[PDB]
């Protein structure tokens, strides 16, 4: 059982609640802001370079190591549900150009690829996960919908509050976070595939 919040402003209440307590530093605040401005950079140089920030410029290690110290104090308490929108190349380069049919509906030879390639399988991630208390408007439209599932304790942190964007609810989870991919199956309309995961540990 894994809270699922179905309500913009009890899942603002909750994250609010968790974020007043986490306590962090004023170089922490500082790495996470700077995080929801370049995550796709930061995600990028991590999984090309599986992890190993030796060769990052000065300040990206100094961020790196910020955000991941940032998890000492936060953890979420309680089993939760959490979402995310994710294009064709989350799948894999193959499925960048073929993922998709002419309009926005998913080509079903791809969607059964992607499922022989993950389904019940573990998956790990060198960048970190943004995610949504929601399935939030901004990322909802998206081919891909994953909810993970994760267990009270685990590294989570609720960094709406300082985030530069507004209205995604955003959960921050650890980088090199491993997850098992338990269900994969296609939106009512044909026009999704909605992905249910179990979220693991990290590095
Ligand atoms: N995606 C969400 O639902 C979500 C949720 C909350 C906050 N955000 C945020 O929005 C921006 C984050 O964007 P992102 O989340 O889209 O960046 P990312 O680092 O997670 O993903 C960047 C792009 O690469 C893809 N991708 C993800 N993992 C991949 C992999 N393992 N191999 C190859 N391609 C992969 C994604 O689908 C996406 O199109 C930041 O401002 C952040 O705060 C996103």
């Amino acid at each position: 059982t894994y809270q699922e919040f179905t309500n913009i402003d009890q899942a603002k209440a909750w994250g609010n609640a968790q974020y007043k307590k986490y306590g962090l530093s004023k170089s922490e605040k500082e790495a996470i802001v700077s995080y929801t401005k370049s995550a796709s950079e930061i995600n990028g140089k991590l999984r090309q370079n599986k992890g190993v920030i030796n060769g990052f410029p000065s300040n990206l290690i100094k961020q790196v190591e910020l955000l991941d110290k940032s998890f000492n104090k936060m953890k979420t308490p309680e089993n939760i549900m959490l979402f995310r929108g994710d294009d064709p190349a989350y799948l894999g380069t193959e499925f960048q150009n073929t993922l998709l049919n002419s309009n926005g509906t998913i080509n079903k030879t791809a969607f059964e690829k992607a499922k022989a390639k993950f389904l019940n399988k573990d998956r790990l991630e060198y960048g970190y996960i943004s995610t949504s208390l929601m399935n939030v408007s901004q990322f909802a439209g998206r081919p891909i919908i994953t909810k993970f599932k994760v267990a009270k304790g685990s590294k989570a942190g609720y960094i709406d509050p300082i985030s530069a964007f507004a209205g995604q609810l955003e959960m921050l989870l650890p980088r090199h976070s491993t997850y098992h991919i338990d269900d994969m199956r296609l939106s009512s309309d044909g026009k999704q595939i909605i992905i249910t995961a179990t979220m693991m540990g990290t590095a």
